[PDB]
């Protein structure tokens, strides 16, 4: 007899995740100003770190030998990486170039756009996919 205890913190914390993943996207919709760009990203790194402290007294991953926190910390860590390359793609600029890609016509922020919320459908539902339903 479980009344999904234990799950109701896994739960809680996939609500935020989605959530902060729509925060980079609302900005990148709306594209006004510099300082929203910039309080963007730092406020994105802020949610991580206090995600950290967290676990870090609820059962951290440096106190056992199979933990579940450093679990989504791998697949976090590659992703916010990837944010910070587009984040200093967009603040410099590049005046022609020696060579010339192959393809795109403008779409690339459209294009991490989609690819973003693709790897995080994934992701998410991975995890959710746990439980046999919503009646455990």
């Amino acid at each position: 007899n479980a009344e999904e205890e234990p799950l109701f913190y896994t739960i809680n914390l996939i609500i935020p995740c989605v959530l902060i993943t729509s925060l980079a996207i609302l900005v990148f919709y709306l594209p006004s100003d510099c300082g929203e760009k910039m309080t963007l990203c730092i406020s994105v790194l802020l949610a991580l770190t206090v995600f950290l402290l967290l676990i870090s007294k609820i059962v951290p991953p440096t106190s056992s030998d199979s933990p579940s926190v450093g679990e989504y910390l791998m697949f976090t860590m590659v992703l916010v990486t990837f944010s910070i390359v587009t984040s200093v793609c967009v603040l410099n600029v590049h005046h022609r170039s020696p060579e010339t890609h192959t393809g795109g016509g403008g779409g690339i922020d459209r294009l991490f756009l989609w690819i973003f919320v693709f790897v995080c459908v994934f992701g998410t539902i991975g995890m959710f996919l746990q439980p046999l339903f919503q009646e455990e």
